[PDB]
């Protein structure tokens, strides 16, 4: 649940 996920969040956004 780091940046990257947020990142990965952002991608799946």
């Amino acid at each position: 649940e780091e940046g990257g996920d947020v990142d990965d969040l952002l991608d799946m956004i």
